């Protein structure tokens, strides 16, 4: 169906853009200076561990999710 082939098309454009070897480095500096929002030295560094930590974790989740766009497709009813 067209409106299955559109959303499997722009499922596929954004994990494209998540594999770019320069997303994840842009997305961590971006929440890093957010962190600087927070007291310091402690509870900024605190918050930027957190970040360093999880944000590879949360992305590769999302990625994964994006290898399967009929699946993402489907659970908004455009794939069937
Ligand atoms: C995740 C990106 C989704 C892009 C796909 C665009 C959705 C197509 C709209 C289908 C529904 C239109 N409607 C209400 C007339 O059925
Ligand atoms: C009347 C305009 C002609 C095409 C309009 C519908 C196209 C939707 C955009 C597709 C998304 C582009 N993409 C997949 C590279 O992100
Ligand atoms: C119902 C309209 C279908 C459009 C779905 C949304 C497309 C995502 C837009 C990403 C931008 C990509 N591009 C090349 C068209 O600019
Ligand atoms: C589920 C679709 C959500 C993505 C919507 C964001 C679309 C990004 C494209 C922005 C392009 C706008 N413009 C005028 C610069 O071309
Ligand atoms: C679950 C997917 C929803 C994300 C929609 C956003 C589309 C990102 C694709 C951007 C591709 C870059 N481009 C073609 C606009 O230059
Ligand atoms: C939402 C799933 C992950 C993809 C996020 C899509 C939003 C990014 C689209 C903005 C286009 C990026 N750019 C190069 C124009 O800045
Ligand atoms: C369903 C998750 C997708 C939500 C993120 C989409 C945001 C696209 C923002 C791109 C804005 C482009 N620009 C240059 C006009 O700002
Ligand atoms: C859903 C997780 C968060 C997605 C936000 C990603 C937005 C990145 C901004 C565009 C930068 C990507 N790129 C390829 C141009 O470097
Ligand atoms: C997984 C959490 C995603 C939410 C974080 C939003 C990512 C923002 C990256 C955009 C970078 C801004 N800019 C234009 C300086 O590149
Ligand atoms: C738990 C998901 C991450 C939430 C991210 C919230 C960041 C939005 C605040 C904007 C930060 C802007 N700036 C320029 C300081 O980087
Ligand atoms: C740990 C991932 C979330 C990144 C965003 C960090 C949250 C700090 C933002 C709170 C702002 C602090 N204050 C006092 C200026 O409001
Ligand atoms: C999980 C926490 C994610 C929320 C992070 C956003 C914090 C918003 C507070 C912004 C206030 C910054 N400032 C300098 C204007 O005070
Ligand atoms: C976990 C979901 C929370 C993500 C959204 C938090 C964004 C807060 C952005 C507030 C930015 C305030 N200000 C004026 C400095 O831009
Ligand atoms: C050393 C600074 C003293 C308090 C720092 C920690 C407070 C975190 C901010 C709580 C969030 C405010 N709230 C709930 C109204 O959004
Ligand atoms: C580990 C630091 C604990 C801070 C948790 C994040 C608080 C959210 C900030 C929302 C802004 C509220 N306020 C009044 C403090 O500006
Ligand atoms: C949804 C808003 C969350 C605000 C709560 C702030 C998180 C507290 C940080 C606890 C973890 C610190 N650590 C790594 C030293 O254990
Ligand atoms: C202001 C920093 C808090 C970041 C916002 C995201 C939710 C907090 C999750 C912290 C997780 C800490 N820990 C080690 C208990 O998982
Ligand atoms: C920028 C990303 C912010 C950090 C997100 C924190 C996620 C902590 C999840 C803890 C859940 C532990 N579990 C699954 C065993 O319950
Ligand atoms: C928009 C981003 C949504 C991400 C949802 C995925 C759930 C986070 C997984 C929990 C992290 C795993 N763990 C137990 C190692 O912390
Ligand atoms: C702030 C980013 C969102 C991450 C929060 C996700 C909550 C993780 C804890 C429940 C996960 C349970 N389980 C078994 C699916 O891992
Ligand atoms: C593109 C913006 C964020 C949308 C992608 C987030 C993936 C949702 C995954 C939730 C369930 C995945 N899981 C843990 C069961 O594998
Ligand atoms: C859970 C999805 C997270 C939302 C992603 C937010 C993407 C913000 C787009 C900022 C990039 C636009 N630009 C051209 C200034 O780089
Ligand atoms: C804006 C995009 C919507 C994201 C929808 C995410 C669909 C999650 C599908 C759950 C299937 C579970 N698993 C592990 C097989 O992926
Ligand atoms: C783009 C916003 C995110 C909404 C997408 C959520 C997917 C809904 C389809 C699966 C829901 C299954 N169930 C039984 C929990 O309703
Ligand atoms: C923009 C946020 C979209 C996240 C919605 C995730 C939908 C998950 C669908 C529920 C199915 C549960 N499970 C474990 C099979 O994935
Ligand atoms: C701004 C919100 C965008 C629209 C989100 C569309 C969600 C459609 C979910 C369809 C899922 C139907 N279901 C659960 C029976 O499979
Ligand atoms: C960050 C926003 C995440 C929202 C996740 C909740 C799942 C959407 C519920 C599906 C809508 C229900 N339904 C079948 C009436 O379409
Ligand atoms: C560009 C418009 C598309 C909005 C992005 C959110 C996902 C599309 C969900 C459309 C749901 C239509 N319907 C009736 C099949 O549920």
């Amino acid at each position: 169906s067209l409106p299955c082939d559109i959303c499997k098309d722009v499922v596929t454009a954004a994990g494209d853009m998540l594999k770019d070897n320069a997303t994840e480095e842009e997305i961590l500096v971006y929440l890093e200076k957010t962190c600087d929002w927070l007291p310091k030295p402690n509870m900024s560094a605190s918050c930027k561990e957190i970040v360093d930590s999880y944000l590879p974790v949360i992305l590769d989740i999302i990625k994964g999710e994006m290898s399967r766009p009929g699946e993402v497709c489907s659970a908004l009813n455009l794939c069937e």
